[PDB]
């Protein structure tokens, strides 16, 4: 029973990269003794990603291993660290190490790398991988340096081909009991098995299964093109998160605080922008403490800056608008604002947020911050939809892919803080790492790439983590795609795309606590109900666009009212058809009157069919009253549009048979009243300004 | 000036019949002085209708005028009196007289009766009459006894061709200055001349004009097959009846009373008889003077009479049926009826009353009594129709013709107490003259001839007027055209061609009085209205024929009503269409419930459309309750149609919505109640018994 005490893990590492520190934490959960070879140096190995290299590797091996050259009772493992995790225990290590007979075993791989030509001299395997791979090995200390002491060669040399030349040497690979471990017991490399590798969980702990020969390796190895496979295990194995505990690395449990340079891009027609203006204002973060800066490329939301523009020079330390008449590209602006944060020492934090993103949790600057990476973005999807603001994989063209736990994630199943390749319109980046790691002004920019995707693959060539917290709620994405700007107020066009942004600006605030009982609704005549239902900005967004239309009624004008004997009862009106608002009305009244009815009236049931929708204008210069009729509907619903008193005297709805006046109106509410037999009623005339309401004829 | 104390008016007269009062009476009117000749003596003159004859007229008149054969200061007028009346006065006879130049004046006619071959040995005339009429002269009596005293012939020779001769010698003609009234300037006879006679009117007084010469005659001459036409004049001439004064010989203002044999007719099935026989014990007229027979014809009608006989024969002094299985003919049976007056001298009057005659006023029988005619019949028409009991004219056929004054009468703009050709359905009749005048048994009976023309014909055969007295609204006459006794109740049926009756029997007595407020209706619930629609009778056979249609729903039947999602809410019950009443009870809504629904709702206008009518019936052992619902109506009308208590336990209609209930439903009222949104409701469990509704949803 091999003493763990005798176990000495050896590693390279020039720098405490993510990929280190993260190997650093698989080693210490299971108590593993690492040695670290190398920590201030500067790589001499070459490009290991373009190119062979890693001989420095084996020189600063060798050295530390001439120490232990006589070493016997010493076992020795040797593992890349940038991409590389553990997921199983010393002591399991070394059972497995012993069952093998061998006195150094060295990783196996699917391909012949570098010189593919010495496949033949290999020996025959049958179904486990044939050839060596030197990101892995484990054997007796001084079997390890009789093999590492003949490095003579450059720092630039592959060290895999030096091992394998070793390795092919029959002579010597049976003095020395050299041996490969075909079927993964211990080492697991992925390239070319990804089909072979399944995450294995349990309460506490992940590991990994290879499912081709049902064996649970220690040493996981996302060697050559898979390190972003190697990034998605590693949020696992071996305790990132699991069933019971969660994930193990993030916070889950949330005097001056750091300076940041705020960034918003609005590079298309957005809806409900004055909204997100004006949501910058409430992000709780102290305002001295933030620089904003403003990339419009849209003409159509000059007027909307304009508007903000005061408040938020009032609020924020300082702001810098760059507007259409720049010409830059989204790529360009998007280099400028990341350098200007680059180039300022006192930049701590730079924060960028894309107008599309909708923060409902007004602490989440505060949240990334706190979560202490390079590199941060909160979690925001398209309500309902599975759509997100980041990817989970890349397909080999490196464009979208789904992976295999992106929707648990998206629905929350799993939470935590998730290493990605992928994220989008909200992040969190360090200045230091600007500064330091990502220097070039060409970011975004430099290929016809998409800047997106440009800004995240330039963090991952240089092996900068991209995390994504869902760890809180943090908010969601507008729709954007057919956005139709050829409006008066296009957002008032927005009831279908973005129905949850819809509602919060357009129907009136107390309407679903009306819904729900509370003693909001009220009856003012018998079987007529009285009930919030519209915001003040829908009303006067409403009225305008019928104003701006401006071809209301006039003589010859018929309507489906019913007064005395086959009379006519015209209004002078404009009907929602007419200026093409007729699809958007119905989707209100089913969606937010239809539930309305059938709560009052208990028993009845509507889909809220309405033919006649219509906004009617009454003023003392033209038509200012309507005489007594019914309705050709079930029910009509009745919306004041405007203030009585402040933009008209008189008015109001009189219901003959119940003796009973409707005096006062209220903007934005409705009155829902029966259209037959009983309730014969008479609008009283308007004697100064001008009156407005919405009038729909359902289920007739 | 010739002083009008100096005419006398010589007529012939063997009785004083109908025709010679009205003859002294028109006479009495001018202050004629008139004698007449023969009132007690037996008519030799033989059959002036069918032949020659009138002899006799002659010899009385020359042995009257030996007395004045030398009075060359007398003027005398001979005119028969049977079949004329006087139209002016001495005064303008006299100045006319002597304005013609003639000694004796002679009227004339169209036709040269009774020796055709005559004619071409009068004197040519251009355009008046031609020829020599007896029935009418005057001249001074000293020439008028100049020809009279050459009577030497028998009783039964013809007076007419005496005269003839007599004037057609062509020295005593000029002798004796004897002339003809050729264009009727003083007498007018008819025959001939019909087209020539129209009335012309005055404030107090009538006259006739002829419109061919532009004179005004004093005497009229209804001569010939011209007495219906006589007649017809002197219903007006010349104070019949006038303009300002109105008739002139009725009562116009209206201790033991004549025994009367009252005779009943039932000659064709004929609704409403139960009502009818039950009006019979309210005539006002003390029934120990009135003998009932009644003769039935239709074993539709035996259990009808059988249910009344009881009471019959308790209020009347005696009673006699005359059943269907007697096989009489109607001329059979009113032969019989009529002789058992007529052989009783006790029946002091005999009074016929048909089935289809509706007496709405039960002092009739007094009335007609106290005018005091030989025959007399009470004006009755059709409901909101010309057509009536009497016709006004014969046609040369001697069938229906309309009278130039019929619609005047019919529609009461002339009142008084007509002398017509014909009279049917009911009259009243002197028992004396039964006897002394008509004792034939053969009245109705005796040709291939309608009974109730030959009954007429008769009496015009004997000079009887026949009396029509519209002084009063009497009643009306029932359709009985086409009824339809295939039913259990066939007047439930009669809602079109009997409506004032069908009204009267079922509809609600307090009905009218709640649609004209009054303060009947009722509001149980919020726009739930209560009133009474149907009378117990209407609810007793409109169950029992439900009951005896017999099939009733069940499972799979579906219903117009809505609950919840699309479910299904059945009643067990009949569909009026099934039973062929839907267009009765359409009928019903259309007259009855509209109008009530239009008072009870102001502003709502309804032709009151149902395709569902239909009677519900609940029981404990089959289906007791109805779930709550909404009715596919505007407005939904619940009838009642049995007791609760009495005839069922529980039951009852709820309406949750206003937590109110109608615990105790009133037979024959209906509720009116929306159908669609506001009223959702459910009917209550019938717990004993059996309950019955009608149902109807109008205005689908
Ligand atoms: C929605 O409901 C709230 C609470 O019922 C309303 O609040 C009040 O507004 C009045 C006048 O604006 C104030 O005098 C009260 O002090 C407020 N009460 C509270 C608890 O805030 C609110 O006005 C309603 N909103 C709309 C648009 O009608
Ligand atoms: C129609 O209305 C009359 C009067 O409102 C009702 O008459 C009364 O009937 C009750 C019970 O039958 C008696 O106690 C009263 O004395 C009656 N009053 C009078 C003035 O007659 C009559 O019942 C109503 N008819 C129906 C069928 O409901
Ligand atoms: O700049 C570098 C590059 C690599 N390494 C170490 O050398 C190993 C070899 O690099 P890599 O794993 O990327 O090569 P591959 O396994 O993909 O062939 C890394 O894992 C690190 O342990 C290092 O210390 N500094
Ligand atoms: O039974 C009779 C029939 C006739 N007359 C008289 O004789 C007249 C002649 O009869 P009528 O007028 O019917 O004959 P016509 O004028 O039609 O030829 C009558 O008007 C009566 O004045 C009479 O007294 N008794
Ligand atoms: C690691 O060592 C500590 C004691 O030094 C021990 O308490 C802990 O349980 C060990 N953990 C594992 C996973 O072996
Ligand atoms: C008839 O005579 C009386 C007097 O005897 C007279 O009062 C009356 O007015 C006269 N009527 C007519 C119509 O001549
Ligand atoms: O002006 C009002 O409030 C009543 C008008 C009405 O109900 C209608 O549009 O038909
Ligand atoms: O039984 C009742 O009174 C209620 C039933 C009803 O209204 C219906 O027939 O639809
Ligand atoms: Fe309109
Ligand atoms: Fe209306
Ligand atoms: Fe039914
Ligand atoms: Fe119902
Ligand atoms: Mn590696
Ligand atoms: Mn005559």
């Amino acid at each position: 029973p091999v003493n763990p005490e005798k176990l000495l893990v050896i590693t390279v590492a020039t720098a405490e990269t993510e990929g280190y520190l993260r190997f650093l934490r698989s080693a210490e959960f299971f108590n593993y003794t690492v040695r670290t070879l190398g920590l201030g140096e500067e790589w001499r190995g070459g490009d290991k990603a373009r190119t062979v290299g890693g001989g420095q590797k084996v020189r600063w091996l060798k050295k530390e291993m001439e120490k232990y050259a006589d070493r016997e009772d010493m076992i020795i493992m040797f593992v890349d660290s940038y991409d590389v995790i553990l997921a199983g225990s010393p002591t399991e290590l070394l059972k497995k190490f012993v069952q093998s007979g061998s006195r150094l075993l060295f990783s196996a791989e699917s391909f012949c790398w570098p010189e593919w030509g010495l496949a033949e001299q290999y020996p025959e395997v049958g179904t486990g991988k044939r050839f060596l791979n030197s990101g892995g090995f484990i054997g007796f200390a001084t079997t390890i340096h009789q093999i590492v002491r003949q490095w003579k060669y450059k720092d630039d040399d592959d060290d895999q081909l030096f091992y394998t030349r070793l390795y092919l040497d029959p002579g010597l690979r049976e003095k020395l009991s050299l041996n490969l471990d075909h079927k993964s017991r211990i080492f697991q490399n992925l390239n070319g098995a990804l089909d072979e590798v399944v995450l294995k969980f349990d309460r506490n702990r992940v590991r990994i299964r290879n499912v081709a020969y049902d064996t649970l390796p220690i040493v996981v190895h996302g060697n050559g093109p898979t390190k972003l496979q190697l990034n998605y295990l590693g949020n696992y194995v071996p305790n990132g998160w699991t069933p019971e505990g969660g994930c193990g690395f993030c916070n889950q449990d949330r005097q001056p605080p750091p300076r940041v340079f705020l960034a918003v891009f609005v590079e298309q027609p957005t809806p409900f922008l004055p909204r997100f203006l004006q949501r910058l204002l409430l992000l709780d973060y102290p305002p001295d403490r933030v620089t904003l800066f403003l990339h419009n490329n849209e003409v159509f939301h000059e007027p909307h800056i304009a508007d903000s523009w005061p408040q938020l020079q009032d609020h924020f330390s300082a702001v810098k608008l760059v507007g259409p008449e720049e010409a830059l590209s989204p790529g360009e602006a998007r280099d400028m604002a990341m350098d200007l944060c680059r180039q300022d020492p006192e930049c701590e934090f730079y924060f960028s947020l894309d107008a599309d993103a909708v923060l409902t949790n007004l602490q989440t600057l505060r949240i990334l911050i706190e979560e202490n990476r390079k590199v941060i973005a909160p979690m925001l999807s398209r309500h309902g939809k599975l759509w997100s603001n980041f990817w989970g994989a890349l397909s080999p063209d490196e464009y979208y892919a789904r992976s295999e736990d992106y929707v648990e994630l998206v629905q929350r199943k799993r939470v935590g803080v998730w290493n990605v390749p992928y994220i989008s319109q909200a992040y969190v980046i360090r200045g230091d790492t600007l500064r330091m790691e990502l220097p070039q002004r060409d970011v975004f920019s430099g290929s016809d790439t998409d800047p997106d995707m440009a800004f995240c693959k330039s963090f991952r060539d240089k092996g900068i983590f991209l995390h994504l917290s869902n760890q809180h709620e943090f908010g969601r994405l507008l729709a954007t795609s057919r956005y139709d700007t050829e409006h008066l107020h296009p957002d008032l066009w927005q009831i279908f795309d973005n129905p949850v942004d819809w509602k919060e600006q357009y129907i009136h605030e107390n309407y679903s606590r009306a819904l729900e009982g509370e003693g909001i609704v009220e009856q003012p005549c018998p079987d007529v109900y009285w009930f919030p239902l519209l915001s003040e900005q829908m009303c006067d967004e409403l009225v305008a666009e019928m104003e701006h239309y401006g071809q209301w009624s006039g003589g010859r004008h018929e309507d489906s009212r019913l007064a005395g004997g086959y009379e006519n009862v015209p209004t002078v009106d404009i009907h929602m058809k007419q200026v093409g608002y007729e699809d958007q009305w119905l989707q209100l009244l089913r969606t937010y009157v239809g539930p309305m009815t059938e709560s009052l009236f208990p028993g009845y049931h509507t889909k809220a069919r309405a033919v006649m929708n219509f906004v009617v204008r009454y003023r003392p210069d033209e038509q200012p009253s309507l005489r007594p009729h019914h309705d050709s509907s079930t029910f009509t619903l009745n919306v004041a549009l405007n203030h009585k008193g402040l933009d008209y005297e008189g008015g109001g709805c009189r219901f003959l048979r119940y003796d009973c006046v409707i005096s006062s109106p209220r903007k934005g509410w409705a009155l829902l009243h029966p259209g037959r037999l009983t309730h014969y009623h008479e609008g009283l005339p308007t004697t100064w300004g001008t009156r407005y309401i919405m009038v729909s004829f359902v289920d007739p």
